[PDB]
């Protein structure tokens, strides 16, 4: 097996002195190699899922053996239900083997082929070669570890002990099926992607180059519904979109949605794109859409969040401290626990309206002076491919990367607030962070002029280089505010998927109509003075509920910081 050359992240070195750090970034590496050579946990809720689990993991593993004050372990040792009963350490106490042992597990149980049963229809489309690459990664990752790794130390035998228990409690092998599943044609409904309507994979994975099939993918239209979810402490529901049940009748915010569309998410060179070139930036910046050498969103957020940990640290010594050490796993296990629960959430309302995506709502608009049946959009970027731009595989209400990012985000806030600087919960922060570069404009990765080598590095691949952006923001607010408008900048999503127009878009004398610039751009509210605080209503439940993702995403991290990260009820999962 020739080893994928992995291109040079954009972080300082001695971020990976830290073991809790070290064991973050091997996760980001299996997220990244696995959507390269398409093996298991692939697509953003379970990739996120999957962080999660490593992170809840490592968390236990480590405040057994150094037992926290403010907080407790996920799981309790003492817990009469055997399902979630916290392994003790009875002993142990090698914090660093501890937290290995845990990660090291984890990470093997969930990447390492399911030889046990499960390699036949759930593991079934995952090549040998996809189950090697990755376990390079693993293999590599014991001989990299800070500190090093002894299996034979009770602390890490007791780590795998934690690992094992979260593996079988939360994992979720056939979590992302969509056997049964088919789209329900007709206006507001999700469907196969007009510019993408099907794809030829080959008949057996294991053999590449052999016979093709058509393959129609919807991603894991019944994990929302049916998986257990992580640290909530209830069901989260979003308001009707426009134009769906209860507001079937918001007819002038729904055109209006679209006039927007077409503007802000058009492809580059078209007449009615009015989007501008550092937007188109914006929106290329928060992608993360699993490509080659780059994964999916969840990485993208870790790799800004191990930023933001380093940046705001208590002490200078990155590799000999625990109060760091205790501090990151913590603060990971919070963040990569929201993610999921964003995952989860995101995904249950997406499938449950499967509402349809800009492209198509564009194209089947069906009213000559509304729509625009040959409309493209600048689309989620096939990085480091010779494919074109694409729509993700599912329902666009609400935006998969506006939830995560409002549960990453305010989870953050949450976290630093009265450490960084003081503001109210639901109030723009300090939280600012500078040098942080996406990998998708790093002036490494690129758009190939040919199908993507895996034996070769990206930098001899023929291809067109993308723009090296090295950005500072302000505040999560920020950060949670332009990866939200991301998705409509790209064209993949209505602006009702990230959060209410009125929350985000400066207001006209006509209502729902919001303000454009001189060349028809739609002009937003200042980061400082956005307040998600518009609510809708839902056809099927009493009360007012939040609109998009971002809200959703908000909400789910303040419940679960709220609780101090406690599991999910077993009485109240699916």
């Amino acid at each position: 097996v020739t080893p994928i050359p992995l291109p040079k992240i954009d972080e300082p070195e001695e971020y990976n002195t830290n073991y809790i750090l070290f064991w973050n970034h091997v996760g980001l590496e299996l997220n990244r190699v696995t959507h390269t050579v398409g093996g298991p946990l692939t697509g953003p809720p379970l990739s996120a899922r999957a962080l999660g689990m490593l992170h809840l993991a490592i968390h236990d593993a480590y405040f057994s053996i150094c037992p926290p004050t403010d907080f407790t372990t996920f799981l309790s040792p003492d817990t009469e239900n055997a399902a979630y009963r916290l392994p003790s350490p009875n002993g142990a106490n090698d914090a660093r083997q501890a937290v290995a042992g845990a990660a090291l597990k984890m990470l093997s149980s969930l990447y390492m082929k399911p030889v046990e049963q499960p390699n036949p229809n759930p593991g079934a489309n995952i090549s040998d070669n996809a189950y090697a690459q990755l376990g390079l990664v693993l293999d590599r990752s014991v001989l990299e570890a800070p500190g090093g790794v002894d299996r034979e130390s009770a602390s890490f035998m007791f780590g795998e002990d934690v690992a094992d228990v979260f593996f079988a409690l939360l994992n979720d092998p056939r979590g992302a099926s969509q056997e049964g599943y088919h789209p329900t044609p007709g206006r507001y409904k999700f469907d196969d992607e007009p510019t993408h309507p099907v794809v030829l994979i080959p008949v057996d994975p294991n053999n590449p180059n052999g016979p093709k099939m058509p393959f129609r993918q919807y991603h894991a239209p019944f994990y929302g519904k049916t998986t257990k979810r992580f640290a909530t402490q209830s069901e989260h529901f979003l308001a009707d979109p426009p134009g769906l049940r209860s507001n079937a009748d918001e007819t002038a915010e729904y055109d209006d949605a679209v006039r927007v569309a077409i503007a802000m998410g058009g492809a580059q060179a078209l007449n009615s794109t009015k989007r501008s070139p550092w937007q188109t930036a914006q929106g290329l910046y928060w992608a993360y859409d699993g490509s080659n050498l780059i994964g999916t969103p969840p990485r993208f957020y870790n790799q800004i969040v191990r930023r933001i940990a380093v940046t705001y640290k208590k002490e200078e010594d990155l590799a000999n401290s625990e109060v760091n050490n205790a501090d990151f796993a913590r603060l990971f296990a919070l963040v990569d626990v929201a993610c999921t629960d964003a995952g989860i959430f995101s995904w249950k309302e997406k499938w449950e309206f499967e509402f349809w995506r800009p492209l198509s709502g564009v194209r089947d608009d069906g009213r000559p002076d509304h729509g625009d049946p040959f409309w493209l959009t600048l689309g989620a970027p096939a990085t480091n491919t010779n494919d074109i731009p694409f729509k993700p595989p599912f329902p666009a209400y609400p935006s998969g990367h506006a939830t995560f990012g409002g549960a990453v985000f305010q989870m953050v806030r949450r976290y630093y607030n009265g450490r960084v600087g003081t503001w109210k919960d639901d109030e723009p922060d300090n939280i600012a962070i500078d040098m942080m570069i996406s990998e998708e404009l790093n002036g490494v990765n690129r758009d190939l002029r040919q199908p993507y080598d895996p034996t070769a590095p990206i930098e001899d691949q023929p291809g067109i280089v993308r723009t090296r952006i090295v950005r500072h923001f302000d505040s999560a607010w920020e950060l949670m505010f332009e990866n939200a408008i991301s998705r409509i900048f790209l064209g993949v999503h209505w602006r009702f998927d990230a959060a209410a127009a009125r929350d985000i878009l400066i207001p006209t004398t006509t209502k729902d109509v919001y303000a454009v610039d001189n060349n028809g751009a739609t002009v937003f509210q200042n980061v400082e003075d956005i307040r998600y605080t518009t609510r809708g209503t839902r056809e099927d439940e009493e009360g007012l509920f939040p609109i998009g993702g971002v809200p959703l995403g908000i909400e789910i991290a303040d419940e679960i910081f709220n609780n101090g990260l406690k599991p999910t009820p077993p009485e109240i999962q699916p």
